[PDB]
């Protein structure tokens, strides 16, 4: 430079350098990178790296770090880049002599990975269950309040009455396959890296089965160029929590109008909600809201992880670096958001009366309909004719429900004296009998269903 | 003031949702005949219907067929004809059933006819790949990081690192394709069907893996759309990392590859700069795939139960990453089957000071631990530094200097054909490394096809 | 083999660049006429080629143009159609020329002139909506927070929350404007016209605010592309909040707005279930709109210098776009102007117990700090409650029994209207700050026409 | 609950505490929140609230609470929800009386705000700076160092020769967009929300100009609901860091393309690469792609607030939450990346030798045939004789120079003597006189051009 202003800092750069640490967050895989170092040492010795002495002498240095680490009492280095170099550091200060062979023919690129991956491997297992809880949670309690009716909507318009049960059992189906498709990214994030050294190979021929086993994993990476700068397994993850979000915040817009003034067919426990000093009635949907603001926050992350991968040309880039923090963010932000609506749907009142009582007879306006049709008369026809009724009703200034039979009759021969049955909100909802109906019996086919599919999950 | 211009054509759909024609009618045929089941129509009455149904498709296949200014959609237009073609009789079809699990049918029909059509481009493009790294395992070039030269590697080795990331595309390709295979028919506007007609039928007769287990969750998810955006999302993730790299190496100063006259473009006046233009379009539509599934998940975001005039942009998103995706994988395969690659430059491109490093792993090998064995190489660095010349010109005696363990062995280390060949852990870029790849990707391809 | 069908067509723009015809032209004339007077053509060919180039917009004009099967792109089709128009003396104008400033100059003329309609669109509908907020300013309801109800508010005031923010909207349109208007012609291929063609005479005579700095930011930028994308989905971000809050107001629940027929769908057998049918997809168009956005930013992520082809991915994106918040600013000006409040409903949802925290700032205006002031408050709810009646049937004399100063006044604080005129800092709800907001936007929105 | 299984944690539930606390991050605005604070102080005051002793009393109090910050000594408390709670818990246990009073009229909702965008005016006035910095810098290199020249790219093949500091001023001149962009958005966030209460407005009558002034804010909100609600300015802030990231990303990906052994045209120094121990030849663009990674962080902190805003009901909701973090985050990410980028460019070496020995002969294909269009022959004529020419040397087995002037009339009679002039690359660059050409003296023009520009901006 000098010809010219800039930024002339020397031969380091702080700035450069904080921007470059990560121990700052991957910190948390202490857990993981002690127990891959375990396994490549195991690996080394049977290659014939080390001695059974060397391996033991390593291996058991590693417990030592390790274990400092669940107390505490592990030292941490301004001197320490990642918690790659923290480790092995400390498995210096505590061996010295063979604790710089541990690393032979293992490049940071494939160790890196098998950390994030290990880890991972590990976090989606709390999350399957934490969601599995949330679900089996939303389907007992399905079948408790079967009996409870309520307004179903369209266009956030009264439709007709359904099942309080159906619409909850409605967002349980959509978590189920999210639930699925935790399961399936699952397996392939359950595939081991380790072994790829830095983009080759491993070059001093170390088993790769050997390593598989030790650390557990489903299989091994088919290529090593792959292995190293892929993040399928991250960009996939993220995906799944985005479109689990999505249902999640779809669940909290219904709750949080459910609560409104307006709507009361629901109540949150003070639990998950704030009220006002000087009102009472207000309470304000706090826990709801959060939820439905984490979209965001996580679909953010997966489209920049996106933005991130394209492009980028074989193989390891330092622009891979990125995933990590955005998996961290995103796997708290899960877990505690589906905590927090496990503890939200398990612990919300409801209001039958409310609910019933936003029930109207102008809905059964089509179920009038209906009624011929079984009688043998068209839909056009049936239709037309409930339409009258509807007409009639309305010059009269009266309910459709309080229309004489004998007034019915000027409109269709066909209505009979049962046609009081009509009337009757219980018996709207029964007619959808057809599987996947908001018929009591159907609801309790729905019910056996997703139990089942839980249960086929857990294998 | 009772009609506004802007507000219908806005609302209009039959623009492009004419495209689910076909699958249309089926679901159409296909409920009618679980209609009368339930005793709603004759057996007199269906035939009526499912007849005039055919008579529809014929029209729009010979492309006869006469859209209405009034046609809101292609189910309003179907339904015109097929009144106008038997009568009031086929005014009885739609009994029980709504457009909502209509709409959502149709869809979903026609997304698994075409996501078979592109698991059989993606499956050829891989195989096509496979097949050329068989055929090229011999030839050698440099492998990169931070694009800096790292080691000499197998052309083959990076053909096989793509096309195991496409492999993987395929494997989610195909669990997308098994949830796109549920039935929602017969799921009415919200609550379900009410005139009791046999789902399973209807399952049965329009060959779905399952039925749906929620009406108001048929009605209003769109995962299926989701899956799908995303799946090509990080598909093309792939693709333009592919594209990336070929584009390097077709430059000047890489010159590794060139590209047929058919995916590439001339200059007049240089007959030597030829430019990468499929390359380039299969690059930017990674942007233009994930900008339909990014909107789409923002539509989706926040949306009350249950059905929603929002959800009526599932249709476009489809058709147009779809369109996008068959186009980009046979580009890519034509491409990948038709392009030169230049091996005298690739092997130029390899130097000795890429051999440091095996010097010290020929060191550890034979005895001294890895950290010695490096500082070993740095002074063999050194040396040949300070000499003027390349490691691959310091002589036995003067390695000697550093260690006696450098026996008449080191010549070996010289050959860059060594140097690949110590990679021979599974998934390595040695020669029977490549060969266990090729096979695993096409047995793992096989099964996949089951 | 030497030519593949999808890779042609992948490669056609002239589907839809064909809209730029018109300004294409212009484009050329300006280009021809600065030509001359470098010269490079004779007064008497410039003639041949601005006579000739006026024949070729007249049949786009009438639709009688006939585009080639061989025609790649609208540059294209207008250059072949003036060879064959004038002869040779066409293949004159491109000297010096190239398609990477061409394009970039249409679009950008293109951009020119659909962003001077749209400005013109939103004033429309910001205007509309002041105009409502002055004639409607009496009306009162209630105000939200958490979706649930806070205090008496105008509903005036909640129509100029709207407008204010689409205020911005209106100015962020004008910068993005400011810098669609410079020229990039005259910039070549790469590094600029070699030719030395006067770009301030080209400046003038397509009437641009300046010219380009530099040749190879020109012709590989698309700045002004991504801003109005984001300018529109900003946009959209504040009609979804929009559509959302009326959405609510239709529900049989709030019941606070009807929408008219023509902006909403109704029930055959349910007469009185409006569907909000253009809020919808209002709603939905938020997603569309930064899906483009969304992918444009991570097209132009990463691309090397200087010019590639996945900039071709822009003029789709921006003539989508841009078609939408036409059509979108129209119906929401529609909707706007035309739907219907019920104001018994509004004041209906009003309650006493909104008014606890006026009692508060009751006695702080006459004495007590705060703390007391609500703490007070406090003990007139639990009062009132205890004893089974609403604050306002809380006598004077009970009152009096929480402090000494609750004096007459009190029963004014009973008043909504009392309630919302307490707001006249300016910006609150009160009647004085509710005109004074409307002669702000008013005053505001007249200096950004100026 | 208790009929079906669920979380019954009690009546607080932990993880809907932490995941709802913010003064982990939002500390930062103690600083504004304090300032902030002061002024509504002093507005009370005039709109007779409180005396002046009590405001002195007040007043003086926040002094010394801000002290403490300064100093490290403020102790925080568990008991500490936000930022906003601390500093008047502490305000309270230096004056508990008049404390009390402070907060009158006032809400979270217009307080919270007013205390984002102080920081924030603040905080984009340094990035102006910063980004101002990188610009000159630029600029002034370019000046230096205009006389070197190495090949224009088109599909990233070698098209012509160009002027190094062209392509220099090529990315200085968009980031000048950037620079006024992000002054455009600095003026809207310079306006005062205090004084909107929490939705309906300052109930008490507070004068919002004196606030205005008292903070020197450049106006005032012209609506409470907007004021409370709104998020354009933090929004248009993230869109205009995922611009100037766009940017940055291409400018690194050029350099790495520039110092890979393929091209060679550029060096980083020390301090912003990483080389390899057994390969002094290999220097990781560490610097570069750092700086290429960076776009897809930001960019999708941008695509998630987006997201979050979008379809939310008026008014204030608690999903606006989401907003500080976002800032925070994009803010560091743009102060590192933009000195790390000065620090590069300053400091970063070019070979000329291998800049001017990727120029051909055949690059100036073209140029032959300008030659011939200011000799009066069209341009079609002059394109197929340069073509004739190309063919020439090429069945010859020579460069496009090495043709005779001889040989070259055998093409046209207009090939005169000065045609030598063509085989200089130098006299190549010169054609581009036209204003924003590679020419030297268009160079020249660019240079003065954004030199004024930035002044402009001084103001």
């Amino acid at each position: 430079g000098k010809l010219w202003g800039g930024r002339f800092v020397g031969a380091v750069d702080p700035i450069m350098e904080k921007f470059n640490a990560s121990i700052a967050y991957d910190r948390h895989l202490w857990e993981v990178d002690v127990q891959g170092s375990k396994a490549y040492s195991r690996g080394l010795e049977k290659a014939g790296l080390l001695t059974k002495a060397e391996m033991d002498q390593i291996l058991h240095g590693l417990d030592k770090v390790a274990e400092e680490w669940a107390q505490g009492t592990f030292k941490l280095n301004s001197n320490d880049e990642d918690i790659h170099t923290a480790n092995e550091r400390r498995l210096k200060e505590l061996i010295g002599a063979t604790a710089g062979k541990l690393h032979t023919g293992r490049s940071r690129n494939d160790q890196v990975v098998t950390d994030l991956r290990l880890w991972m491997r590990q976090t989606c297992s709390t999350l399957s269950g934490l969601l599995w809880e949330l679900i089996r949670t939303m389907v007992d309690r399905a079948e408790a309040e079967r009996d409870v009716l309520f307004p179903g909507y369209t266009h956030l318009q009264r439709a007709q009455p359904i099942r309080w049960s159906h619409w909850i059992l409605s967002h349980a189906v959509a978590l189920t396959r999210d639930s699925e498709r935790l399961l399936e990214v699952r397996k392939r994030i359950n595939v081991l890296p380790l072994g790829s050294g830095a983009i080759a190979g491993n070059p001093l021929g170390v088993d790769r089965e050997l390593l598989r086993a030790e650390l557990n994993f489903g299989a091994i990476t088919l290529n090593s160029m792959d292995a190293t700068s892929e993040r399928d397994f991250v960009a996939e993850f993220l995906f799944w929590r985005s479109l689990c979000m999505t249902h999640l915040s779809r669940m909290a817009e219904d709750l949080i109008l459910y609560c409104t003034k307006e709507f009361s067919f629901v109540q949150l426990s003070d639990a998950y909600s704030t009220g006002s000093s000087l009102m009472p009635r207000k309470k304000n949907p706090d826990s709801l809201e959060l939820i439905r603001s984490k979209a965001g926050r996580v679909f953010g992350r997966c489209a920049g992880l996106l933005m991130t991968l394209k492009g980028l040309p074989s193989t390891y880039n330092k622009d891979l670096q990125e995933d990590k923090e955005a998996v961290f963010e995103v796997s708290d932000t899960m877990s505690a958001v589906l905590q927090v609506a496990t503890g939200v749907i398990s612990t919300l009142q409801i209001h039958q009366e409310n609910m019933g009582q936003a029930l109207s007879p102008d809905m059964l306006a089509t179920d009038l309909a209906y009624y011929l049709v079984r009688k043998g008369m068209p839909f056009r026809q049936a239709h037309e004719a409930s339409g009258k009724a509807v007409f009639m009703a309305e010059t009269k200034g009266v309910a459709l429900n309080q229309l004489s039979l004998q007034e019915l009759q000027t409109i269709s021969p066909l209505f009979s004296g049962d046609v009081i049955c009509v009337w009757d909100y219980r018996h709207s909802v029964e007619q959808y009998g057809a599987l996947g109906g908001t018929a009591r019996s159907s609801v309790d086919w729905q019910i056996r269903q997703v139990r089942a599919l839980l249960q086929a999950q857990q294998a």
